[PDB]
């Protein structure tokens, strides 16, 4: 019931993946799929006109910012940008709370990216208007996990089912300590019937509190066992029986066509981007690679999220 | 409300607005009326699109994010479009090119230009060269007309009688802080002194109101028969300067820190304004005090700027197409 | 006017435009015809919204405010929308990322891309990686096709006969100043030489027109039987170089300063162009002279850019939807 879920999400701020529940997630997924079909069929995408947004980016993060802008513009709304400023140049001497108390009166909603975790929370408290977090220093990046989850769900729809007999097996590879995109998505995936392969060198292992959160979430739905979380030193073992391979930003963990020969046929490769050397260019020709479709999906998911949160009204329907 | 919005619009059509003196009595009434409409329309979540199909250029040659965001929002809420030139200082833009060339050209691409530049010289050269209207969004000589318009609009919301020029209804305003450098005070004083208004200048001796501003105020009060010896008063401290004042206006920059304690012996109806940002001048405790209106003041800039753009740049006025609640 | 705007549009649909050589005879007539419609529409304060619902990315990896503003204005006047990546140099954008990844991705969010980058390499890599059309707004090798298009459009307003390829109606143009580094001259020469044109290159010895440009002009003039020994002429000074020229084109940078005195012995009909900005290559007194058109030239960029975007990105047709 897309009406009901909208009434609940209307004017919601979205800071953290935990701010999205089961229903909200289904809504976001459903809506994202509609925007996807609409856009790929070159149909009218203007489901959210007459809104004016402010996009505040206090660190260089061009892709996420371009992607939200595009999402706003394709919806038919408008955006004012604060860009290419760091956290002190904006807030010349002014309090965060003043800056957002005021700014919030000029626009319908605010997209905020700031390395300071503190500032986003203060923003949420001061702002009379909804805020979407586009990334902060504690590694909260909800739209990134939403688009990651969306991508996985396109290939492995059964992840929604919470069916004891349909388990998804994911390998997370690389810098698991600093890869906050892993932490976020893990948190979301562990709400479902999922098994985790953490492939990493010892100093870049998944943090304990993330393992606890996963264990907690898997226990809550009766999907935790001794085989739920597994830890690997190398690719050949870690990649074994995994539906999804997720590579992190940063060696020993370089993805090639050779290292992919002993994966499942159905396995799909994701990477939040940009890649450097983590994935060899040869792999872009391999139909297992979906990281460019993954990046593309961020548009549909962000359109979806803005639509559900800010419509004051008609829903997208193919 | 009182007046012929069509006629005033024919007069304002394609007006540049550089200085508060560019706005007359009628124009002001128009701006006030229209600002009010945009306020109600926006607060009732109604369609704000009274000025579509316009393309603007916004040229900001100093960091002034709040004013720049507020004009952008105003343009976008009106349903028009904007190109930005931003985060550049005066020499990087005008790499070697003359100001007159830059604007002669820029002016052929767009319907109107919003210009902020520390150089007072440049804004004037812009006005001469541009084939298109220019709204000054602030320059070095302290001309900032939309700031005084929004200030006045705010005051008028609490004290509508200021418009009357009634010998018995006098508004008493205290301007507090750096009166020398506070160009927002100079501008707004110039506007206020067109009406029945009395001025308390609260300052330390080296940051006093300048003489030529006192002369302008005196000149404007005399012209409407509202000047007396009690019209302008000068204070050393808050307790005296705040005494019987409808409005307290705090300046950007100590001894003049506003607190709940210092506000106990003001009038009940007094309203507090500050152009912003504050740094210390007002204690955060004051935000809870219903006398504080500095956040509503900042908010009002949207409605006033929407108003000003609407009146200046509408090409397809008829009496029925105007905003009306 | 003369030609099938529908057909030319089907051909130009989703065309990238990197170089003046990417525009052919028909494409050119189309652009000229459409540019003229946008000119009349805009000057009569009519509805200019011939291309709504598009979203563009404008990527400018060097300061070039006037071109960038002119494209933005063109997009916005058309009724479309634009996201800007601006005031960044080539390495800050592409933090470490490959050009091909950046454009592969970016290209999935928007309908088209306007790209300015001092690196010639990057614009080509962009074109290969992008799933979407790209208009080059200027690069290091001096490819700037919308600048030549607007230059040519300006010339054609005063001297329409350049389109004709008529053996008896030859246009005589003087190019003046830094011919070595003035890439705008190189591009425009290349275009002009497709027609019945004669060239006066006015320059000091170290800033002469490059040989490979002279060869291209020669080659193009020969192909249409317009090459003779009088086709390309080289001058030391203004008085000789300005003699019987319909167009004077001044370049950015002395001995070659344009004044009302130096303009006395030109033709009555001669028109003065400059890509801009000037910095006293042209005395301000000349702005009052009706021979000066460099401000109209700059103005024309809006109409030409609106024209180019319209022809490339409108999907699709239609007989009744065209500007007229």
């Amino acid at each position: 019931d897309l009406d009901k879920i909208m009434t609940k999400m209307k004017n919601k701020s979205v800071i953290n993946i935990d701010d999205v529940d089961d229903e909200e997630l289904l809504a976001i997924l459903y809506t994202s799929k509609q925007f996807e079909k609409i856009l790929k069929n070159n149909e009218d995408s203007k489901y959210l006109e007459n809104k004016v947004f402010c996009s505040v980016f206090l660190e260089p993060s061009t892709r996420t910012r371009c992607s939200f802008d595009a999402a706003i513009l394709k919806l038919g709304s408008k955006v004012l940008n604060i860009t290419d400023m760091n956290s002190t140049s904006f807030y010349k001497g002014e309090t965060v709370e003043d800056a957002f108390k005021i700014l919030s009166t000029y626009v319908d909603g605010i997209i905020y990216r700031d390395p300071s975790k503190k500032n986003v929370d203060i923003a949420v408290s001061s702002s009379s208007k909804p805020i979407i977090n586009a990334g902060n220093g504690t590694g909260e990046h909800p739209t990134q996990s939403l688009l990651d989850f969306y991508t996985i769900h396109n290939y492995f729809p059964f992840i929604l089912d919470r069916n004891i007999n349909k388990k998804l097996n994911i390998a997370f590879v690389g810098d698991l300590k600093n890869g906050r995109t892993v932490h976020s998505l893990s948190k979301l995936l562990s709400r479902y019937n999922v098994s985790f392969n953490f492939v990493s060198c010892k100093s870049l292992n998944i943090p304990k509190d993330i393992v606890n959160t996963i264990t907690y979430n898997l226990k809550k739905n009766n999907f935790y066992s001794d085989d739920s979380i597994k830890y690997f030193d190398n690719l050949e073992e870690g990649l074994e029986d995994v539906h999804i391979i997720y590579m992190t930003r940063i060696n020993a963990f370089i993805l090639s066509n050779k290292t992919l020969e002993n994966t499942r046929d159905d396995t799909k490769i994701l990477h939040p981007l940009p890649r450097v050397n983590e994935i060899k260019v040869e792999v872009d020709s391999n139909p297992k690679s979906v990281y460019f479709t993954q990046a593309e999906n961020g548009l549909y998911v962000r359109m979806a999220l803005l639509y559900l949160i800010f419509s004051s009204t008609s829903h997208p329907q193919f």
